[PDB]
């Protein structure tokens, strides 16, 4: 039907195929440099082109999909068969990394598309994992705690038996329908059965509860990275003027589509950065307030009343699905894929679109806005990878068998106080009077609060900034304009390809 | 088109293979369930409780447990690269390793490997082979690749399958199938032994169908054919069914039409021609030949070997409407080609009194029903009668675990014991009758003694299993008054064995 039109003309394209289209755009930018960098005096130019083309060809398709079925007895005593999948898109680095969904939506093509995006996300943030994705095809709200635990423990055993769960092979994480209690159950099941000799059993999964080896700073990480991603680009006048904006995040109006975890923490960090979140669009409501909604009050009001609607500090915006077409400086899509498509891209008045969700903009809509010349799209596989980065830190913490800062916080504090007293001694000698030299209020507060989350945050921010700058240099180098998505894919593909070339692949 | 896939299974023209097997499974499940409940010893469960547990176990057995799908690049011989897809299904892990062949074919799909992996579970159970069923495929046409490229593909699937637990002597043991043979089998064993399994004492037990030098077993090549013969033998000796279908007992003199002259059809025709049957027809994919006086298997194979086909075989006539030879009158029809060869639209034209399903799923449920109601056709079901190879593959796996070939430490010992016994009889006979009285192996025994070898142990084991399984099918069909529905008797026997594994391993809670 539609799926014969070109990809930049499709209305309801496949998710995996639109990711492959973004891959191809990126491979095209980078392949000349790759052929040029290959050096053999025993390879002809055709040899070199074929090898580069062959590695890029290998990267695109999912390496591996495990499909399983198993029985369970429901709490009522009857028996039912459950399906589950785990895709490992790329093993150029192991373990693979990616979440597990409990949803009726899960399908093989879905885990394939998102596992591929996971490969490019990890590469974007210099996280040494190939991408993976899993799903159990259940509506979890239809099951008791005990039924969910039985299902969770059974996928842990079956996945682990076949090499689809393990600290060195495949490390999952929460997704839609799962959370930290399921990760704690998977970790325990692994540690207690087929990983009972694994010294690093708790590194088999991330998003664990703190008491089971989880990491502080996980819950807000994705939202905090979206903020840092927006920050990296908002400081650039070249792109800010071409889209008609002034630099910096303070003052910018933000419409956020989705008040789940990522939208909420983005709102939190954006609000906490001086922005006005003038609109919240949800699946059945939308509140707007040109003054901006306060995320605490609205989270509380949503907590209290169950919904953002009628939010005392916010009018209900009706035609509530059209709040995203309202005028804003930044639109933050944080709900499902293909939210900006062929048929609505032109109605988007946002000057920046920060893709907090996976695949919110179809190739068709990406084109319309790029040709329009006044829209900066910050791509999903960069801007929404803050959680990926922190998950790497959680895996490391489990391999380390100690929390970050345990052996350094006091040592460093005492060293800093000794340094400050040395300066005070030196100053009082030079000026001949009492002159205290103490931490100011900010430094005193960070010293008093020093905790693992600070180390996580600093590490996240360091990575988001470096990755963002590399995407900018690439766009500039190839005169890609506001097409930061093609720049980001070129950078990620290049890293994957160079893994293959130094490993020396071919041997199949 | 698919209006068919809506009719009851027994009305369908082109049912799915996996749907056929599940319908056949349900027929066996239905017969056997009351006994299964009985077999559940538990003072803590009511009979209601036990009926529920049994139905949960049967619900678990039917669907394929696991499927691994992989893609990987290969460098063609000229230097450009191509991505290749492969699958491995493990239908049941109630016993491990799983067992099943690997196809190199363009026809391999996830659903065919699934349908045939389930069949494998029931085949292995039919012949008391302690493996769950498995099936694999690489989606290539192998004749479009050089030997070098086939070896690279073969070694890569060995590595990727073994890393994920889809190749190994205790987890999953493959075998040849369409598009593969013993050289690929030897390449997989060597790759396994040299990489993922380099600390495996029993690395060569990772796969069967191996060349002899790599640990293959004598008697593998004709084993499926020899089992088809012995399965037909067990039933031809029963007058209750030979009469009902209008036949005399015994294979000697019976007329045979074989559909397909691949490995299975050729070795069936050799064993049936020996033993005294008359193979009057051979139907292949483009020809048929016929000779109402019987076709000699060795002359035919030679002629095909020299010319490339059975066409114009001097010892027969070409039969035209060549795709219609299987409707000609014969005592035994041996379908030995593709699945669903007998279906709703042609079943009535079968004149064979006995159909021996050498192929997998040659008779659709629609046709199976059409021929059962006629009352004059005995179908010997695939998952029993074509399981001679599975049996011998179990023996090949055991030989690799044993690290010695069968008879190496017994042939001479038993020969010398047998000579001493015969010499003892001779001494006793000469003393009692007072004259010279030689007591020696007769010509048959002396021939068996001189040629004693691993193939003989394999053959005797194969025959022993085929006979016991065939007799257990007949006993089950008698007990449940199934008549000539031997298929439903076979699935009932297969299901019961799988179920009893679950019952003793325990499924009460999980």
């Amino acid at each position: 039907i539609d799926d014969l039109k070109p990809m930049e003309e499709q209305s309801n394209p496949s998710f995996f195929k639109m990711v492959d289209y973004y891959f191809d755009k990126g491979a095209t930018v980078i392949e000349p440099k790759l052929v040029e960098e290959m050096k053999s005096n025993s390879m002809s130019v055709m040899d070199k082109k074929n090898l580069v083309s062959g590695i890029l060809k290998a990267i695109k398709p999912v390496n591996k999909v495990l499909y399983i079925t198993f029985p369970i007895r429901r709490d009522n005593g009857e028996f039912e068969v459950v399906e589950a999948w785990r895709a490992q898109h790329s093993e150029h680095r192991t373990p693979t990394k990616g979440g597990i969904r409990y949803s009726l939506d899960v399908c093989e093509d879905e885990v394939k598309a998102l596992s591929a995006l996971m490969t490019y996300k990890c590469a974007a943030v210099d996280v040494p994992f190939g991408g993976a994705k899993g799903g159990v095809k259940i509506d979890p709200k239809m099951y008791t705690d005990y039924e969910i635990e039985k299902i969770t423990r059974r996928i842990a055993i079956e996945f682990a038996k076949k090499g689809f769960l393990g600290p060195g092979v495949d490390v999952p994480a929460p997704d839609m329908g799962t959370g930290e209690r399921e990760m704690g159950w998977i970790a325990d099941t692994y540690a207690q059965t087929i990983g009972h000799l694994d010294r690093d059993a708790s590194a088999c999964i991330t998003g664990k509860p703190i008491v089971a080896g989880g990491i502080h700073g996980r819950v807000s990480a994705t939202g905090r990275g979206v903020w840092k991603g927006l920050e990296v680009f908002a400081k650039e006048p070249e792109y800010m003027e071409k889209i008609g904006l002034t630099p910096g995040l303070p003052g910018k109006t933000v419409i956020i589509q989705g008040f789940g975890n990522v939208g909420l923490h983005t709102m939190r960090y954006l609000h906490r950065a001086g922005s006005k979140v003038v609109g919240i669009q949800e699946w059945d409501c939308a509140i707007h307030n040109p003054a901006g909604i306060h995320p605490k009050e609205l989270e509380d009001w949503r907590d209290q009343t169950g919904s953002i609607k009628n939010f005392p500090g916010a009018k209900n915006f009706e035609p509530f699905g059209d709040l995203i077409y309202e005028a804003c400086d930044i639109l933050v899509p944080a709900a499902c894929e293909k939210a900006i498509h062929k048929e609505n891209a032109g109605r988007i008045q946002a000057k920046i679109i920060a893709e907090a969700a996976n695949g919110p903009t179809t190739p068709a809509a990406d084109k319309i806005l790029l040709e329009r010349g006044n829209c900066l799209i910050i791509p999903d596989m960069y801007v929404n990878s803050g959680g990926v980065t922190v998950s790497y830190f959680e895996w490391l913490k489990n391999l380390n068998h100690v929390s970050y800062g345990r052996l350094s916080f006091k040592y460093e504090e005492d060293a800093n106080l000794m340094l400050l007293q040395s300066v005070q001694d030196s100053l009082e000698k030079a000026i001949g009077k009492e002159a205290p030299v103490r931490p100011n209020a900010q430094f005193a507060a960070k010293i008093a609060g020093a905790s693992e989350k600070d180390i996580v945050h600093s590490g996240l921010e360091y990575t988001m900034a470096r990755s963002g700058e590399a995407i900018i240099r690439t766009a500039r180098k190839y005169n890609l304009g506001l097409d930061m998505r093609t720049a980001a894919y070129a950078n990620s593909i290049e890293k994957v390809y160079n893994t293959y070339r130094t490993a020396g692949f071919t041997f199949t």
